[PDB]
């Protein structure tokens, strides 16, 4: 048992409430764009052991979710002896729900079974990856998980879950982090807001599992005035998705129900996405993803 490899995607709410739990309304969808890497390396003799966290672009480290943990668990559960390197490479901002928790479990476990040489089912990964995500962050999340491990949309509505068929809606979706304090740019009347999005929730699956790129758009845009008109809106976020839909974009909303760890801006086109890419980051968006919808 010398070496292992293991890759994970993020996750988004498209739509619904921020980590989400079973019995409210959401749609998560595979983050493609995302990707957490990690390599597991046996050493020789005797060289010091350690544990590399490689953060690209100029993004905060994930400090709330404890990767040391999972080494450590790693090696007495196996009673691996020899010196290890470890190494996690993340494209994904912290506490934005793009799924970085279970991302990083997804990728170590994997990386975990590769090296040991041991064969890995989905449902064992599910287990795995979840049990992780506790150790490691507190609290594991269902829905990031399986939308992750089985590369599908999964879908929340009142008593009852589904897992969809491969997203393929013909289209882009801009993401956009608005950035940081070190504490994220993060934000009643809000009730009937979440209330609405519950209905919003029920129409996107039908969109979704029928491909209806446009009505997807309108179910974006209707999310963002319901937001808007039932809650206190923000300046520097309005002129950024303002300045999104002034460049291309045909729809806008926030993640996580007004939460806002994403901006998302849906275009027809990649040219067109780029063109929002370029304007929101000369506006100041602090980092931005070009998601294809597999159309
Ligand atoms: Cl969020």
């Amino acid at each position: 048992t010398r070496k292992g490899y293991g890759e994970s995607t993020g996750k988004i709410i498209l739509i619904g409430e921020h980590a989400v739990t079973f019995g409210e309304p959401a749609i998560a969808v595979p983050f493609n764009a995302g990707k957490i890497k990690v390599l597991i390396e046996a050493l020789e003799s005797g060289n010091y052991s350690s544990i590399k966290s490689d953060v690209y672009d100029g993004m905060l480290y994930d400090a709330p979710d404890h990767l040391k943990s999972l080494v450590n668990r790693f090696v007495e559960l196996n009673n691996i002896t020899e010196p290890l390197a470890v190494t996690i490479q993340t494209n994904l901002p912290p506490s934005r729900g793009l799924g970085s928790s279970a991302a990083v479990a997804v990728a170590f476990v994997r990386a975990s079974y590769d090296f040991l040489g041991k064969s890995l089912t989905k449902e064992e990964l599910i287990e795995k990856a979840n049990w992780a995500e506790q150790i490691a962050h507190g609290k594991p999340s269902g829905i990031d998980t399986q939308t992750i491990v089985s590369g599908k949309p999964v879908w929340f509505q009142k008593g009852h879950a589904e897992t969809l068929k491969t997203l393929s809606l013909d289209g882009y979706m801009v993401v956009i982090d608005t950035g940081v304090s070190t504490r994220q740019a993060v934000h009643p009347q809000y009730m009937s807001h979440v209330k609405h999005i519950g209905k919003l929730v029920l129409r996107a699956s039908d969109v979704i599992e029928h491909h209806k790129f446009e009505a997807l758009a309108d179910i974006f845009n209707e999310c963002h005035a319901d937001l808007k008109a039932l809650t206190v809106s923000h300046d520097k976020i309005e002129q950024l998705m303002k300045i999104g839909k002034e460049n291309g974009a045909i729809a806008g909303k926030l993640t996580g129900a007004g939460r806002g760890g994403s901006m998302l801006l849906l275009a027809k086109d990649l040219p067109t996405a780029k063109n929002i890419v370029k304007a929101v980051e000369k506006a100041g968006a602090a980092h931005t993803w070009i998601e294809n919808l597999g159309g």
